[PDB]
């Protein structure tokens, strides 16, 4: 059933974009806890069990492939982001390209962000440079392993959700920044991609997301289009 299958991040009390400020140190210890319970399963539908045997090829992904993994995680976000009032992220082209230029150019043995690569990527794709910083991208690495480069569908969606989970509940020892990326208001834009050698422990989901004012002025802004579930919410207000 579609509610057993909803992969919408449960909220904890007292949640907002900034509760690592807004919030006593007991607060946020009970916020996170109760949070991470509260996520740590990933929610499956028979569709899901089926997403097990479909094998993705991370460095081979097909135009469709890459708007679905897009799509994917933006709905997620943007179920959050609504939730607190933030303006919702569309998934385009232009993102999509953008977030696989990341990919592409980042250094496999590199666990950290690349910076040289995120600046490569945002110049060719029109967007503005920021030497030796990252302002477009969250990062998660080794939350899946690549046999011959391949990985089902169904690990790269749970891997995503947990990263996300991870990234919203279980910020602290990173001083919330991605806490702080993934909810920052004014974003209007989000593309997922993937790097890694074929064989690796260590690949990675890079969360590329801006907002027009990252653009530099003569470049082309693609509206694409908002991803939008319903609300596990608003499905049991139906019922
Ligand atoms: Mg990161």
């Amino acid at each position: 059933e579609e509610l057993k299958g909803h992969k919408g991040i449960n909220l904890p009390p007292k949640f907002s974009a900034d509760y690592d400020t807004k919030l006593s140190a007991e607060e946020i210890a009970t916020l996170e806890k109760t949070a991470l319970e509260m996520n740590k399963n990933f929610p499956t539908s028979k569709e899901d069990e089926k997403n097990k045997d479909v094998m993705w090829d991370i460095q081979h992904l097909s135009a469709d492939q890459k708007k679905e993994l897009s799509v994917y995680t933006t709905e997620l976000l943007n179920d959050v982001r609504k939730k607190l009032g933030l303006s919702q992220l569309s998934v385009s082209d232009q993102s999509i390209k953008f977030a696989w230029d990341i990919a592409k150019y980042s250094d496999t043995g590199e666990y950290m962000h690349d910076v040289i690569a995120i600046n490569k990527a945002a110049k060719e794709n029109g967007f503005k440079e920021y030497p030796g910083m990252n302002y477009y991208e969250n990062l998660g690495g080794g939350y899946y392993e690549t046999e011959n480069g391949k990985v089902s569908k169904y690990t790269l969606q749970e891997s995503i959700r947990k990263m996300l989970v991870n990234m919203l509940f279980d910020d602290g020892r990173l001083g919330y920044s991605h806490l702080h990326s993934l909810l920052q208001d004014g974003k209007t834009a989000l593309g997922v991609s993937l790097s890694g050698e074929k064989n690796s422990i260590s690949p990675k989901i890079h969360i590329i997301s801006y907002g027009k004012e990252k653009l530099e002025d003569s470049s082309q802004y693609q509206n694409g289009e908002v991803a939008s579930m319903k609300s596990k919410e608003e499905l049991q207000q139906e019922i």
